């Protein structure tokens, strides 16, 4: 169905797909970050999103950033009921120092289909 | 539509959803753990789970822990057929020693719906729009 | 229903499995130093079935014993190139991957392909902006 979103500021960019059948919607940064080596930043999208029923939005890493700059994505479980600013938890591993500019595609968002089951205790 | 669990000891805590439409059931540590900086640990829940069909259980990181304490979850693929202790592999990437107390919610379990496809070898695959495109080919901006 | 693959070289091994993942086999030998990464080639190309992507996921044995993790991991339905496994070596030791070692697994994650629609404001929820620990520690 529909991935509804709203901007929270002029700095936000609409999620965009890299190709017709890309799994993820790229998420852009709303600000500049300087993230030191072996550090973490919570990067802001300045968007709230409303995920379709029966899924959640998984923040996943891009492969170019992972493979080329040693960037990972922490956290990344966006719940169907979350109406706040979507944050991307980025990990800068390895040497150097990762530089994020406003408008940078730093992750991607996937509508992972899940169950919400009732839980029931019974008796590598 | 039903996630079955059994307690493996008296130190287990029934998993619980943080909100009405939370993607994950939070998993509780069964023991005290001290994870040094740049180190890992398999945290025991002391529960066994029977996931419902057509899904597996992904052990996923919580965002407070990752944002505030630089904690990640490694591994994470609980198979539908697994009946042992559900273990949470925590990575402490922070400079801090991280203290896990018995009863702390240190991860969440998501029932990811999946296919169980048959694998078939073909001689060559056909081209598409993406093609061999990948690893930052579409760019940064 | 069906996962099609073709070998891109004689060094590829057919993935193998109610396991959620088909284990992916390295095509070559790699040495990954401490606190470093590598793109390990499988030398296979895949055609995932519709309505799913292929997530490259870590195996728990290599994670628990050797501090191995998988970065990236989003194989799109329309990708036709060499499936590459981005291995992260967070351990203090160098990690030796030999050709034929199962270094990852591939999961066919069912997903939606929704249309993106900008609205002025969204419906509200109980959760609301709560996130990043707002439900507490225990
Ligand atoms: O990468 C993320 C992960 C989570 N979040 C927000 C959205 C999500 O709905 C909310 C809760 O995420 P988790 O349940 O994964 N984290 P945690 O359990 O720490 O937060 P809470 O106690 O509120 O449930 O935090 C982000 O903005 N970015
Ligand atoms: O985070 C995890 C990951 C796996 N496990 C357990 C449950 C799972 O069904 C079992 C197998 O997981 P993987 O296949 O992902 N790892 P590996 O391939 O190393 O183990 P095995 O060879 O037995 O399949 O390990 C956990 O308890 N926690
Ligand atoms: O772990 C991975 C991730 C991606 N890939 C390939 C397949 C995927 O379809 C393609 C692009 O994947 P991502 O979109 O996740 N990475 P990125 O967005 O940087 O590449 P691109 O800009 O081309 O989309 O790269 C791998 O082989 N292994
Ligand atoms: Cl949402
Ligand atoms: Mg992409
Ligand atoms: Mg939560
Ligand atoms: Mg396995
Ligand atoms: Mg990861």
């Amino acid at each position: 169905m529909q991935l509804r979103f709203a901007r929270l500021s002029e700095h936000a960019t609409a999620p965009t797909r890299g190709s017709a059948r890309a799994a993820g919607y790229d998420l852009y940064s709303a600000y500049d970050y300087t993230i030191p080596p072996m550090e973490k930043a919570v990067v802001k999208t300045d968007i709230q999103i409303a995920l379709p029923s029966g899924c959640y939005g998984r923040v996943a890493p891009r492969s170019g950033l992972a493979a080329k700059h040693f960037i990972d994505v922490g956290a990344g479980v966006i719940d169907e009921d979350y109406r706040g600013n979507v944050g991307v938890v980025l990990f800068n591993f390895g040497k150097e120092k990762f530089e994020v500019k406003k408008g940078d595609r730093i992750a991607q968002l996937i509508c992972e289909r899940i169950f919400y089951p009732e839980i029931e205790e019974v008796q590598f």
